[PDB]
């Protein structure tokens, strides 16, 4: 799979918006993930006692975890294909240290179209969401070769 010039500036086009405030959408971003998937929670040791929604917009810690999170995530979305060499240092992290599924990725992925679908419904109308969920599909396609060739694949 491959994306198109045109298809990568519908996804930069919405991560622009999204960079407006990435603290904001780093946190509404996790907060989701953590409600429509609570199992993904057990995997922070640092956040894994967090109860409610209200603890977790508080968590100021919470909070700098979900700016690294989309930071990482918009260097990549930014080389449009070419992460190869950001990706080393992700996939490693997540597959031994944090030991990540695929399937969670699939999860936050989703929970990054969710929270753009609501805050930016202008520019993430159909087309803009398809080449968003291509741009993700794409992440998690070479994630996890990665995982593979580290003896994680999960
Ligand atoms: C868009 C995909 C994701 C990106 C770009 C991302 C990025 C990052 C970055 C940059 C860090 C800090 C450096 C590192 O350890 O590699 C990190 C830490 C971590 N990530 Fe992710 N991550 C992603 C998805 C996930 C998911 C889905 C989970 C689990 C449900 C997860 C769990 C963790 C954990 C447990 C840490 C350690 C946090 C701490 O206690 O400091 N990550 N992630």
């Amino acid at each position: 799979m491959v994306l198109s010039e045109g298809e990568w500036q519908l996804v930069l086009h919405v991560w622009a918006k999204v960079e407006a405030d990435v603290a904001g959408h780093g946190q509404d971003i996790l907060i989701r993930l953590f409600k429509s998937h609570p199992e993904t929670l057990e995997k922070f040791d640092r956040f894994k006692h967090l109860k409610t929604e209200a603890e977790m917009k508080a968590s100021e810690d919470l909070k700098k975890l979900g700016v690294t999170n989309l930071t990482a995530l918009g260097a990549i979305l930014k080389k449009k294909g070419h992460h190869e060499a950001e990706l080393k240092p992700l996939a490693q992290s997540h597959a031994t240290k944090h030991k990540i599924p695929i399937k969670y990725l699939e999860f936050i992925s989703e929970a990054i179209i969710h929270v753009l679908h609501s805050r930016h419904p202008g520019n993430f109308g159909a087309d803009a969401q398809g080449a968003m969920n291509k741009a993700l599909e794409l992440f998690r396609k070479d994630i996890a070769a990665k995982y593979k060739e580290l003896g994680y694949q999960g």
